[PDB]
């Protein structure tokens, strides 16, 4: 008359004796799946309490204990398919899974912090593993599954505390600190024309008091509590690491730069060898209050006493010297930290469709004429598709102004032209810096084309000019390819898919891996990354224009060209081509990131081709899921409602609309994310090769800082790009975000092997876990191939593994998360 129950549960301090959750301290009681009472609503059993520690499982994972309980349960009652949970006691535990025996074996896949009951406006309840499109719930669990998206959803009002699992959308309008400073205002980014941006998750702390449409600031950014991932090892916290480097360890860098006890600037290249080699010297009390901190003190190596030591950039394993070379500097367009912006030019010269009337006169002044295209005319390279250009003209033309009245701050909207040689490598041919012109402009500095040069102070020119494009590259990098395309695009999708898809529901089950840390770090970066004077502001050329110009660009963001052979099309670098395997033919043949990254879309493709059928067998069954059409259109009208009027958002009717919508979104969170983050300190932990910022214009002749290009053209360099104490802050976040935890999820791979009772979807997934082993084999293959070395591995001997799916933890340039995880 009795079933046999497993809770597996883990006290909370295993993720910031097991007697205690005995006598009443903790009641489950069982929902019937196919026994309604008289209102339809599946009958619910008695509170039944844990009876004992059960040590006889074969192993449970780390920190999980395991207790035995036993429902009453005659049959009559049908079969159970949920369960309450109430906690009585006053510190709250996670609740792994419960496991039922004996009876049609039963799962329970929770994962879930349970407060204490008094806590909570209705009682916890945790489906079983089955999944149901809404047509096919078992109808004495039809309301219970509506009546826990209504909880999910809130009301849209009230401020959020830890406990809390409301999922609802607000503006960035957290970012400002104008309580503080009037100096610390910021634009209210979302929920306008002049600026568009995606939503992000409702916190609810109420209007500043100076200002009732920004948000007051707080010790805590709330995200919904199952969101803010617990660790069983301190330093899998990544995601604390930037409040950490924002709040103590700057001002401790800060302090050892204000007393003088180490250069303020870098003098020599090698002075930034250093960090990574011997290391920097710091005071005793500065490197005491770092080596402490969890995550933090696992970036630098310490005698304990006075030494921080980098860990070697995986940029200069095999050459120091490599980043300068023009090969390298073309190369990592392709295959490198930003892989994603370099386009076909089709024309010349390049042209732009800013304003002259703004700007002045926007006609490039890069001619053919000059430009060694290795034999090639003009026409030849542009009819073979051969020429190729980095532009950030008409993107950074209309900042320039406003960066450039910036004390420390001054850039070019940059142009870089690169040609395709015959043995399909890139070269550089031209840089143009260009700045507005209008007549009441104060500098007489001017626009300018600067060409390839070896020798002499030309060669420190065009260094220099590589320099200014790749603070343009850096900051579009860190703000739209990275922040705005992954971070920010995907958290409006999380939300929606918490408030309209059941846990129960098929593309639930399929997308929220993918959402793994997602709101966690994005709240983590409103509060300490990209808040006003936060780390991006002051360690990123823009300062506080960053975040506005990632609006700007949002105005043009497309959902559909996030698919890659969409980019791949859109930008020029490929064209739709049904001989291919892939359906589009490279223009650069060996584009390592284009060319993995095809065969991880393919994969991801077959996968969700797969899984879909199995629950929508016509386009009318996606048509007619309520859940599903209210998911999207909220999704669209509200997470990315600035951009509700596009044309080109799938309308989500068919079954080919839905297979298409969770492959771009699984591309986004998954290979997208990991291959423009998981390069940022192997390629960027070197300043001179990814500098953050640039602090003056191109020298004029007959000054000293010109004498000094011809003299000492490293120490010009160094004070034309990111100075040493922002170097310091930067290199720390970019160590971290290169971190792979111990505890990440990878595609391929789900936290539970037991997401799911249906065996076809679980056979499937096997199918898509064992492409993607099939595919790292053939990318170890290509990395091998001696004939692809000049782009795959260039004159920094470094093999492109940024689209390896597998990775073991730390700092690897390799592995393929399943989720925007940090
Ligand atoms: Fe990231």
């Amino acid at each position: 008359h009795k079933i046999k129950g497993t809770v597996v549960l883990m006290p909370k301090n295993e993720l910031e004796n097991l007697n205690a959750f005995l006598g009443r301290s903790v009641s489950l009681q069982l929902i019937s799946a196919t026994k309604a009472d008289a209102h339809g609503k599946g009958k619910v059993g008695k509170d039944t309490f844990l009876e004992g520690i059960n040590t006889s499982l074969p192993t449970l994972g780390a920190g999980e204990s395991a207790f035995n309980i036993h429902f009453e349960w005659d049959g009559s009652m049908g079969i159970p398919g949920a369960f309450y949970i109430k906690n009585y006691m006053q510190v709250e535990f996670f609740l792994k899974s419960l496991t039922l025996e004996a009876i049609s074996t039963i799962r329970f896949v929770c994962n879930s912090w349970v407060y204490n009951t008094k806590l909570y406006k209705s009682v916890r309840i945790f489906f079983a593993n089955h999944t149901y499109v809404p047509s096919e719930t078992p109808a004495p669990l039809v309301e219970y599954r509506e009546e826990e998206l209504k909880s999910l959803r809130g009301n849209g009002t009230g401020e959020r505390k830890e406990y809390d699992r409301i999922y609802d959308y607000d503006v960035y309008n957290d970012l400002g600190n104008p309580d503080k400073s009037e100096k610390l205002a910021r634009p209210v980014l979302g929920g306008s024309s002049t600026f568009p941006y995606p939503r992000r998750g409702r916190t609810g702390r109420g209007p500043t008091v100076t200002d009732p449409n920004t948000e007051k600031q707080g010790e805590v950014f709330y995200v919904p509590r199952d969101e803010n991932l617990g660790h069983l090892k301190s330093k899998d916290a990544l995601e604390i690491g930037t409040k950490s480097l924002s709040q103590i360890v700057q001002p401790a860098f800060e302090s050892a730069f204000d007393l003088k006890s180490t250069p303020i600037e870098f003098h020599s290249f090698q002075d930034v060898h250093d960090l990574y080699e011997g290391g920097i010297k710091l005071p005793r009390d500065v490197i005491s209050t770092i080596i402490p901190l969890p995550v933090i003190k696992e970036l630098y190596r310490t005698d304990g006493q006075h030494i921080l030591k980098f860990p070697q950039p995986h940029v200069v394993q095999v050459s120091q010297s490599a980043w300068m070379t023009d090969e390298e500097f073309a190369r990592e367009m392709i295959a490198g930290v930003n892989p994603c912006v370099i386009r076909g030019l089709e024309e010349f010269p390049p042209k732009s469709n800013l304003d002259p009337a703004i700007y002045g006169d926007q006609s490039s002044k890069i001619t053919a004429d000059s430009l060694d295209l290795d034999g090639y005319t003009m026409d030849e390279a542009l009819g073979s598709r051969r020429l190729f250009m980095l532009d950030y003209h008409d993107i950074f033309m209309p900042y320039v102004r406003q960066i450039n009245q910036l004390n420390s701050a001054k850039t070019y909207a940059t142009r870089t032209i690169l040609f395709l040689r015959e043995d399909g490598t890139l070269k550089p041919v031209a840089i143009e810096l260009s700045l507005p012109h209008s007549a009441g402009d104060l500098s007489a500095a001017v626009s300018q084309v600067v060409l390839p040069a070896k020798e002499g102070v030309e060669s420190t020119i065009w260094l220099l000019a590589k320099a200014y494009v790749i603070v343009n590259d850096s900051c579009y990098h860190q703000l739209m390819s990275h922040w705005l395309n992954t971070h920010a695009a995907m958290e409006p999708f999380v939300i929606a898919t918490h408030r309209h898809l059941s846990v129960l529901h098929p593309i639930y089950k399929l997308l929220t891996p993918h959402y793994r840390n997602n709101m966690n770090i994005n709240a983590l970066a409103r509060q300490s990354a990209i808040n006003a004077n936060g780390i991006i502001e002051t360690t990123f050329l823009p300062s506080k224009y960053s975040v506005e110009m990632s609006s700007a660009v949002y105005k043009n963001w497309v959902f559909t060209d996030q698919a890659l052979p969409a980019d791949l099309i859109k930008r020029g670098v490929a064209i739709k081509d049904p001989s291919t395997p892939h359906g589009v033919r490279l223009l650069i043949e060996d584009y390592p990131y284009a060319a993995d990254g095809l065969e991880i879309w393919a994969a991801i493709k077959t996968w969700v081709q797969e899984y879909v059928p199995l629950y929508y067998a016509r386009d009318d069954d996606v048509k007619n899921d309520s859940e599903l059409q209210h998911w999207w259109k909220e999704a669209v009208e509200k997470g990315h409602g600035d951009l509700k009027d596009k044309p080109w958002w799938p309308k989500l009717q068919t079954l080919e609309d839905l297979v298409e919508v969770c492959l771009i979104i699984i591309w986004i969170a998954s290979a997208l994310h990991a291959a423009v983050n998981f390069g940022q300190y192997p390629y960027g932990g070197l300043i001179m090769n990814r500098p953050t910022a640039s602090r003056r214009l191109l020298p004029e002749k007959g000054t000293p800082e010109y004498e000094e290009m011809i003299n000492n053209h490293e120490k010009a360099y160094l004070r034309t790009i990111t100075s040493k104490l922002p170097t310091l802050i930067s290199l720390s976040v970019i160590e971290i975000a290169s971190t792979h935890a111990s505890d990440e999820v990878y595609l391929g791979q789900r936290d539970n092997p037991h997401w799911t009772s249906d065996s076809k979807a679980l056979q499937a997934f096997q199918k898509f876990g064992n492409k993607l082993k099939e595919i790292e084999e053939k990318l170890v293959r290509r990395n091998n191939d001696p004939s692809l070395q000049g782009n795959r591995l260039g004159p920094v001997q470094l093999p492109y593994t940024l689209l390896y799916p597998s990775s073991e933890e730390g700092l690897t340039f390799r592995g393929i998360p399943n989720s925007i995880s940090i």
